C-alpha cells in the first residue's frame, strides 16, 4: 500500500548508488519490528543453459558465516549480506565480499560485463541498484 511506496520516493528511479551510499539507505528502508535480511541480487552475465558455464560456492563474510550461491536458471543470483541492524560500514563490506566471490567466478578467458546488474535490498523493502565498482 502507501506504507510501501513510501519508501519508493525515498530511492532514486534512474541512480545507480555506490556500496557505501545504499549501505545507509537500506537500513532506512526497514522496519522494526521484525529485523529484515539484506540481500544482493545480481544477474551474472553467463548464459544459464550452458553445460559448463554455471557458478556455484561459498564465502566466508567479514561479518557472519558464509553464504551459498547458485545461478537461478535466469542467470542471476541473490544472498544474504547481514542484517538491517548491522552497522552500514559493515554491510558494505559484505556486499563487496560477495561481488568479489561473484568475480571469481567469471568465465575463463571470456571478456566481457561478468555483473550485468546488481541491486541491494531488504525483504520488506524497495530495491536500490548500485556500482559494484565503488
Amino acid at each position: 500500500g502507501k506504507r510501501y511506496r513510501a519508501l519508493l520516493e525515498k530511492v532514486d528511479p534512474n541512480k545507480i548508488y555506490t556500496i557505501d551510499e545504499a549501505a545507509h539507505l537500506v537500513k532506512e528502508l526497514a522496519t522494526a519490528k521484525f529485523d529484515e535480511t539484506v540481500e544482493v541480487h545480481a544477474k551474472l552475465g553467463i548464459d544459464p543453459r550452458r553445460s559448463d558455464q554455471n557458478v556455484r560456492g561459498t564465502v566466508s563474510l567479514p561479518h557472519g558465516g558464509r553464504i551459498e550461491f547458485r545461478n537461478d536458471k535466469t542467470g542471476a543470483i541473490h544472498a544474504p549480506v547481514g542484517k538491517a541492524s548491522f552497522p552500514p560500514e559493515k554491510l558494505a563490506d559484505n556486499i563487496r565480499a560477495f561481488i568479489r566471490a561473484l568475480e571469481a567466478h567469471k568465465p575463463e578467458g571470456a571478456k566481457g560485463t561478468f555483473l550485468r546488474s546488481v541491486y541491494v535490498t531488504t525483504t520488506m523493502g524497495p530495491s536500490v541498484r548500485i556500482n559494484p565498482h565503488s
